[PDB]
RNA sequence: GCCCCGAGGGGAU
């Protein structure tokens, strides 16, 4: 039931590098969860951010077994030097007291209040796979299919079809503000950063509930492709 | 034949043209003498302009004489203005061409469009403000095929609509003040068609050139969807 | 762009 996003507060210069962060993360699992590398839907997501001198990394876990297996290892890293591309000292491992740290449960994603609208902030470059070509436009179905798919893959609930068809086929965009930035790990790829407000016309109370739930879930799962490299870090706003 | 024109009316007077006033003014001109035209307006307050895009020869032959006859006259486009000049060139949004010249090339797999007024599309009964490749390019292609002498082979259409991705996007949605509950995109988008054949690339570049005249998306008759290739 | 999976996803510093 638990969802967790733990933030590593880092000491050192520069920021974590996507590939190094992912390598560091997968290094912790090759012991205790060798299987997650090959699975087609990741039960985790990585991120990083901050200004120079105030860098941080983040590990989001969408399944309980992983939290159990990994959280003890992460806490044991406090005060130690790790490599996330460049070397850093893990000052603290935070569940609370950081904007991108948090814990919840899957049922709690569904405690509303419901809303016809969903304002998503994309905080790192976000893009999607179509036909083996990356696409940076945060269209409603891409975003919400991305969220819904994983919510279901790892949560205890799936949506009634009415709700789903509403979410994916009927959700529109009310406003969009932002720009694309290069995804440095990829070839000829950029990703959207900014704010998009989605709206579901004729939304039932239920539909609105689920929309809000996908919104809340995004904080943990991220959106789109290559969340294992820190892309698609997003959260709901008002 | 196959003339294409975008004539700019540079204005003397305070304020800016209003969409409804401008379209009404144009509608008048239509009696007296897809839409085979588009309208636009812009500039700073006090240095405003309006523009009339004519996509078919008949309408040019019929309307150009009326617009030129307004030089130095007062017109109402919401606020009152004196028409300083009617320009087919010498202004960034004025121009004349022909449909064949739209295919002059060079062909290119990239197309950078600037959306200079709010741009949106009619979708399932609602207005949608996101400049998706399929929407932008379908809009342009539909109009180009409506008024031009050529039609894209089906495979080309398919490539353009389904394969074109976005290399970069920068901008924001702004309210469409004439509308209810509608916003439109303003900014810059660079479209890219991977592995475009020569023909596909040629068509992409031609749609790009046609945009200057037709505009993109819904309600171009109110000045929305004003755009150009960069 | 390449491999794998199957609207889109995964890819061990």
């Amino acid at each position: 039931m638990v969802l967790a996003a733990l933030v590593l507060v880092l000491e050192g210069e520069g920021l974590p590098e996507p590939l190094g962060l992912r390598g560091f993360f997968y290094g912790l699992l090759r012991e205790v969860a060798p299987e997650v590398h090959d699975q087609g839907e990741n039960p985790f997501a990585l991120g990083f951010g901050g200004r120079e001198g105030a860098a941080w990394a983040r590990v989001s876990l969408l399944v309980e077994g992983l939290y159990a297996r990994l959280a003890p290892r992460l806490y044991a890293l406090e005060g130690e030097e790790v490599r996330l591309g460049p070397p850093f000292r893990v000052r603290a491992v935070l569940q609370e007291g950081h904007p991108w740290a948090g814990v919840s449960t899957y049922p709690r994603l569904f405690q509303g209040p419901p809303s016809r609208d969903l304002a998503l902030r994309f905080a790192s470059p976000t893009f999607f796979r179509r036909k083996g070509v990356h696409y940076p436009v945060p269209e409603p179905r891409l975003v919400l299919e991305s969220l819904l798919r994983r919510l279901e893959a790892f949560g205890p609930l799936k949506a009634p079809e009415g709700v789903r068809e509403a979410l994916l086929e009927r959700t529109t965009v009310r406003s969009l503000e932002g720009r694309t930035l290069p995804a440095r790990t990829e070839v000829d790829t950029a990703g959207f950063v900014g704010r998009v407000v989605y709206h579901l016309p004729r939304a039932t109370e239920e539909e609105a509930l689920w929309l809000s739930a996908l919104g809340r879930f995004a904080f943990y799962s991220g959106v789109g492709a290559k969340t294992s490299l820190g892309y698609g870090r997003a959260r709901a706003e008002s």
